[PDB]
């Protein structure tokens, strides 16, 4: 057919207005998609509004550009390339922060801080 | 209408339950969907189970707030702001490690690890 | 029903086809879900391209294995464990290099770089 515009008894929507062209499903409680090859989405804009939680359970997520986030945990350890600028804070390593360490030095005494 | 209800000859499904307020969409090879403005999904949890991959391609991928991985792999470099505090191996760089590494010292001898 | 083929007056396809089992959308503007539980992708690949952004607006981001990005830019901090391998440049902070950075010694001089 030609149009898609369904309305639900627990209030649910499902539709589709060609004058906005926008699809929208609303006042659901579950949706679910199972395939067994690929899903795509091709948009300018993706927004996830997630009050609990997004789960990437995959071996394997690839962002092909940048990735920002408020804050970083990794479990398994990594690699990185090209140059790392950390300010604002300590990094540390086994307690070990890196602008601000000192070490034995080679004559009896401490050195002092990084240069 | 008031109902979305479809057994295809594929064995897919594709419906509405109102009962449970469920959206089902199973037993398909692809999904796509391409839009010119933008695709929005807000639900308090998102479930992505892939068993080869996630791909994100895209300039920015923004996660607002904490961001959790197995393992990290950069590409091309970055910033990090705030306590970034590393345990458990070793965070090197260009073979240089940060909480076992010396200097050869001021006057002739090497430095002990950082204190 | 045993159907799914739609075709709108602003060009838009909703449609299944179950000789390639594939689901389409396409020539949409927007689309949203909003639902009060859950939304599940079950699927090998999943593929976002998206010209301007991705936006995971949630308290956590969980990928479960390997995270690839080009670019990292972290805002508030946080944690790693396991070996984290830096190459290709400087990993620095507050502007302290890893792998170039001296001390002052412990007998009035300064220290090389790491060994
Ligand atoms: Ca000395
Ligand atoms: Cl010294
Ligand atoms: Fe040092
Ligand atoms: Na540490
Ligand atoms: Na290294
Ligand atoms: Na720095």
């Amino acid at each position: 057919a030609d149009a898609l515009h369904i309305r639900f008894p627990d209030g649910a929507v499902i539709e589709y207005e060609p004058e906005t062209s926008a699809l929208t499903v609303s006042g659901i409680k579950t949706a679910s998609v199972t395939a067994s090859g690929s899903v795509t989405a091709t948009v300018p804009v993706v927004m996830v509004k997630a009050s609990t939680r997004v789960t990437l359970d995959t071996p394997e997520v690839v962002c092909t550009n940048r990735l920002i986030t408020g804050t970083l945990e990794v479990q398994k350890g990594g690699t990185m390339r090209g140059n790392i600028e950390h300010t604002g804070g300590e990094l540390s390593s086994n307690g070990k922060v890196l602008h601000t360490h000192k070490h034995p030095g080679d004559s009896g005494g401490t050195t002092g801080s990084p240069l």
